[PDB]
């Protein structure tokens, strides 16, 4: 009985009680994800993302800027399912691997393929991207 999305953005005070139902009555009619629906009416990207984070046990990194890509951590992903999956492996910390996503719908795929332990964060668009380009040159 953990909380949806809407749930965790109402008791985070983010969104209201009438925007909630308006976005999901519209989801009914259209099948759009939830949380881009609440964005277009004028929820800020990062209040959805810092609720998916929550929602799915992520860390939300407010700036990847400051992340230095270990090299053998992009070893354990191709860079192409580094891409297909959003999913930067940055680094290790006790033993864990640091893994950056773009997506929390992805963290059970990519905790499966790297079948080892590891520690997931959560980043914007724009910052994951920045950081997939510096780990993972073309
Ligand atoms: N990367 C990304 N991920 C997103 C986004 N929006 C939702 N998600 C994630 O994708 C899952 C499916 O969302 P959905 O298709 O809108 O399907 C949702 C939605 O139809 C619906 N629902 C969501 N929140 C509420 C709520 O507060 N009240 C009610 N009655 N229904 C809700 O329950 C279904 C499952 O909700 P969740 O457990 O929260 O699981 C969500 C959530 O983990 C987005 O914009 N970007």
């Amino acid at each position: 009985k953990d909380l949806k999305l809407g749930e965790l953005l109402l008791q985070k005070g983010w969104i209201s009680r009438e925007a909630l139902e308006e976005a999901l009555v519209e989801q009914e009619k259209t099948g759009d994800l939830l949380g881009r629906i609440l964005v277009r009416k004028g929820l800020p990207e990062e209040a959805l993302y810092r609720a998916l984070a929550e929602e799915k046990g992520l860390e939300f990194l407010e700036s990847t800027e400051g992340i230095v890509p270990d090299p053998s951590a992009a070893l354990l992903l191709l860079r192409s399912d580094a891409l297909r999956y959003g999913a930067v492996p940055i680094g290790f910390q006790n033993g864990e691997v640091e893994v950056v996503l773009s997506d929390p719908r992805h963290k059970e795929a990519v905790a499966q393929l790297l079948n080892r332990p590891a520690r997931f964060y959560l980043a914007l668009p724009q910052a994951w991207e920045e950081l997939f380009r510096r780990a993972y040159p073309q």
